[PDB]
């Protein structure tokens, strides 16, 4: 399947690790040019990405400092000539529960998780409308299902769903598609490092994984990436406003399902 | 139908006008005790709520100053002895489009529209858990459907839908119900006045209303209030995590309906 | 709260037991007139309903014989002068799994569970349109979430959700509201008797109920009926096309939700 | 992007024309072997699929005669050695409105549109379980949003959404994925001929198409096929229970959206 993204430029926030890095590698393997906005870039990931795409660039930035975004996006546009797509992906489930988290710390969380989805989109939109491209927001099942001990993250992810539908409305006229991916549980090195923090790592993974209908296993990075990159590409050219769930049946299948 | 809310205390933010005021009246006429947090209270609304409920109170506050909330919720709880329910309703569709609104102005909208939903709920939760009460977030169609030129309002309303599900999860163990109402188009005095600014106020109303399948007309305040007050009451004792749409079919029915 | 349904006629299929009966009692208790279409009517239920409404009627019918519905609906209309509302409620989870149920037996399931939602609505529509009334479909969580061993019941319940949206579209211009209620687990006498057949009825109840976030307990019949009758009443006069879930958080809340 | 479907066998019902034929061509173009169950096969299509896959086969069947399905599916499994995927696609919007369609004609519509989704899945399941493959139901926007003059089609497509969730629950343990595609308006040669019968076919097209936010234009067959074949493929190996909308924003975007 020819995704027709060769030499198309995609900025991926938090594209240095985990899900965002999976999306970047697949974008690169398919001939697109990925540009990573993230706090740091592991040297080995930088090497793999350069090997995949000679035009790849890393821009070091903490996106809580959203005033830096206009200057950085402008550089990207000058260096490469335009921007086709944006993946808003940088975020952290910081498990801030309402009963013990101040409103001030909620706002701090929105700085780390939410505001730059707006700012990145705002500054990329001039260029993405030119190329009739794509915006993709990585949200989370928690914005839909809740979880119970993570008010700051749940509302930020739901807000990003609202942004998805709002921007799909705003730029349908422009042939710019806006979609979101809501993963449930995706195995990343950070996740594995968080499980290994447990007295019984296997038991703890099993507690989570047994609630996932398709295989009692976490979604892989590659599985999120495949759906993300397909959705970004011209091959999804009538898909917009979609909250997509490659999630093993987590959100939609009977909660009592077991085997 | 006996709603079983005689003397139950409900705080209603933005409850001085429009939708929230309709909820306060109904809450009161069914025997509940409404407590209004809002920027100001029209004299005539203050007189009407006092006739409906001798224990009703108005607390003047701009909820962008969310640090005032802890003190005010503690006062309510000391005066009446507790709090059964909270309606987070204060908000403004401020039509802030992403392409011409700064990120600083996005955050100012969230001060006006979003953060106090969290803070109000935070400070009421100890009392509402005590009474195994109800929290109701008034959200908006736009958080689900989008609109096109109101990025700050759509994300905030969608965020409030996430709060609704998150809190329903957090407090199911406590027998606290958390739901939302997503109105589409609701006729208020202030909506009527915005329409009246138009050279042709009727044409502008009809332009909007024709999109509404059930009757080509706006939802009334009473219609939002009936569903809100029923949903808050003990008669909806197994309803939680719901986003309710008393919206004339706006969100769900074929867009091409005519 | 005044629901404004005094002397309004509502036909409730399967109104003789379970959820439908709880809906019939509340309708009558709030001043409405319930008309029950069901296979049989327990004597003690006929007595309670008669005490709640002097004009309540029972019509004995098995709704797989959908050709009988036109004549039955016509007699109701002549007797009472009209019909304000219809509750399509009669149905059975027959646990017909695709891998060992024939297509023929799927169709028989639809005769029992599905076709009469259409025929009842068809024959009631002329009267409900005259009174700008209300149609309510009792569906199921399984139509949305699936279950795994009940193909016939899940597709029938999902079909009824499509009927709900389609008829809400069709009759919005007539000011006829059409909605649905999707219960999850509702404690009925038949549910309790089903549980009492297990080696350990309490432990089987708790196995099912543990998955219900709000109170680890079944929804009650009253809880369903309250949301039903409110939604039918003129007080929900801008509510249509809705699939309502008074279900304890079953459909929408995080599947991993866990509290002791 | 390597879909990893080389030599995988997919049966596509109604795959002779329109959406199903676009899915068949792309399946073959990506190395899969398509098998079409349909009423008839245009010569020009049989030639194009034969050119694309030397193992492609057509089986003439009117899927209302669902008893024929077992023998046909068994023939496919012997000939090709197995079946990896099934696309349930055959169907017709017959615009049967409740107020002038009998229950008997509703049931006839289900024979044309619904029952064979069940029978095809039932008979294909042993083979698809063996290959841990995929089932894809083509449904319709109308099963979600209603339309207003087509009760039989809206309920059938909603029932297929129920089947999608129910089968996804039933076979997750077997690593069998079950999803659905809900198109809104898709331009097919048959849709174009239908538009051409109008006094002003361009005006009628634009009346329908102006409600589609993304581009004021119908979805293409290619657009449906691409999402279909990706979702069927092993590259969507954690996607199940999904109702997917490649529909230009038809279902989810603000009904009042208006530009130019
Ligand atoms: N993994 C899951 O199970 C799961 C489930 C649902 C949703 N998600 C979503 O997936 C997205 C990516 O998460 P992940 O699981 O891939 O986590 P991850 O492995 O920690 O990767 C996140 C990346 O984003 C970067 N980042 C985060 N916040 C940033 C900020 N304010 N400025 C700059 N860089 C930032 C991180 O940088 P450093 O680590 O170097 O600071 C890291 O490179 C998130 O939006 C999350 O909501 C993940
Ligand atoms: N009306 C509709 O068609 C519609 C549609 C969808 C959603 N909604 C939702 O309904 C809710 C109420 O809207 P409405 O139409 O009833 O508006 P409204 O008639 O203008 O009333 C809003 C009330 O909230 C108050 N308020 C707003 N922000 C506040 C703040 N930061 N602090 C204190 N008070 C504040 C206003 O006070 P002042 O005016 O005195 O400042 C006013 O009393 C909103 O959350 C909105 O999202 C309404
Ligand atoms: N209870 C739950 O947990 C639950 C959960 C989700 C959805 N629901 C839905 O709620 C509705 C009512 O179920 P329920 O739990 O109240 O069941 P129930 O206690 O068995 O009551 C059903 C009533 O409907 C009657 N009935 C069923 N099929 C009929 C037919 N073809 N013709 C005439 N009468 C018929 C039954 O009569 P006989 O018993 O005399 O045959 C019985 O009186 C059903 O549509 C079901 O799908 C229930
Ligand atoms: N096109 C749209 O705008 C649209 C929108 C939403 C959903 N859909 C869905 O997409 C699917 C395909 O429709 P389409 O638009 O591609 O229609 P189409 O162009 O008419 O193609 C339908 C194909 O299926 C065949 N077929 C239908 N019923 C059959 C039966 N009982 N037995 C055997 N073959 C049968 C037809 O055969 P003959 O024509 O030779 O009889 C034809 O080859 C349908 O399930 C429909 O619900 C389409
Ligand atoms: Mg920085
Ligand atoms: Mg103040
Ligand atoms: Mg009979
Ligand atoms: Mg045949």
């Amino acid at each position: 399947m020819d995704l027709k993204i060769k030499n198309k430029v995609c900025i991926i926030t938090g594209g240095a690790k985990g899900i965002g890095y999976g999306i970047a590698k697949l974008w690169a393997s398919e001939g697109g040019i990925p540009v990573i906005f993230s706090r740091s870039m592991p040297k080995e990931h930088d090497k793999e990405l350069k090997k995949l795409s000679s035009e790849y660039e890393f821009y070091e930035i903490d996106l809580k400092n959203y005033e830096q975004i206009e200057k950085l996006v402008k550089k990207v546009a000058i260096k490469h000539g335009g921007i086709y797509a944006l993946v808003n992906n940088a975020g952290t489930n910081d498990n801030l529960h309402i009963e013990n988290t101040s409103t001030q710390d909620l706002i701090k969380s929105y700085e780390n998780n939410l505001f730059h989805y707006y700012t990145m989109t705002k500054e990329c939109l001039p260029y993405i409308k030119k190329e009739q491209g794509s915006i993709l927001n990585i949200v989370s099942k928690t914005g839909i299902t809740g979880q119970g001990r993570t008010s700051a993250y749940a509302s930020a992810k739901a807000a990003q769903m609202g942004f998805t539908r709002e921007w799909a409305c705003a730029f349908a006229k422009d042939n710019v598609r806006v979609n979101a991916i809501a993963p449930a549980e995706v195995m990343t090195p950070l996740y594995e490092k968080w499980l290994q923090n447990f007295p019984n790592p296997k038991e703890q993974y099993e507690k989570i994984a047994k609630a996932i209908p398709l295989g009692h296993r976490f979604t892989t990075i590659e599985e999120i990436a495949n759906t993300a990159v397909f959705t970004l590409s011209p091959l999804a050219s009538h898909t917009t406003g979609q909250i997509l769930m490659p999630d093993g049946g987590y959100v939609h299948l009977d909660r009592a399902l077991n085997w």
